[PDB]
């Protein structure tokens, strides 16, 4: 059988081109000094899992903070982890005509997550 969870945390965008990445907040703001610009440097973690010929990216989503002992998200120190449940440009191409449904399904192609820091999630 199935449990469906809603949560919520720190809305944020993320820019991907070929290891120089940005972090842009719901109002817009650089936090790239919070998370990171490059691989060696609050994400550097998620720098690789990434699909090949995806050089380019933006990715909507949510930043949320889980508890690795208890492998669940603290929403009531520990680790920093971006749910993503959406994708607008990527290698190139920025697609805001297809449904939601399409931008979802997509996004299966553009990375593989790395649970407690980066999963995927649905916004329904």
């Amino acid at each position: 059988f199935y449990i469906e969870t809603k949560l919520d945390g720190e809305r944020m965008q993320m820019h991907k081109d070929g290891d120089v990445y940005k972090y842009f907040s719901r109002n817009g703001y650089n936090y790239t000094d919070q998370f990171g610009a490059s691989p060696t440097e609050l994400t550097p973690f998620i720098h690789n899992a990434f699909k090949a010929d995806i050089q380019i990216c933006i990715l909507d989503g949510e930043m949320m903070a889980y508890n690795p002992n208890t492998q669940t998200f603290m929403q009531k120190d520990l680790q920093t982890c971006y749910c993503v449940f959406d994708v607008l440009m990527v290698n190139n191409k920025k697609l805001g005509h297809e449904t939601l449904r399409k931008r979802y399904e997509i996004l299966s192609s553009i990375f593989t997550p790395i649970p407690g820091r980066i999963e995927i999630v649905q916004k329904t």
